[PDB]
DNA sequence: TATTGTTTATTT
DNA sequence: AAATAAACAATA
């Protein structure tokens, strides 16, 4: 449609993992549940175990950059 | 139907 | 200038 979405943040990069996994071995399980576990955890996680994320998060930004330079954020309502 | 992080938009 | 609001990325 041509919207340029946003660039998934380190919770994003982390969360998509984190419910595959939750959903292969709890299938049948509401999605705002798991996003409430998701959030939980991730405030449990330490900084350090939160590195690999970050910098994914990160690297996908550059990608942005190089494939749309002209790009701004544009929230509406 | 919900979540965090990031950015812009709005109100103060 | 600074506190607050609000949109929005993936996903069942």
């Amino acid at each position: 449609s041509g919207h340029i979405k946003r660039p998934m943040n380190a919770f994003m990069v982390w969360s998509k993992i984190e419910r595959r996994k939750i959903m292969e071995q709890s299938p049948d399980m509401h999605n705002a549940e798991i996003s409430k576990r998701l959030g939980k955890r991730w405030k449990m996680l330490k900084d350090s175990e939160k590195i690999p994320f970050i910098r994914e998060a990160e690297r996908l930004r550059l990608k942005h950059m190089a494939d749309y330079p002209d790009y701004k954020y544009r929230p509406r309502k």
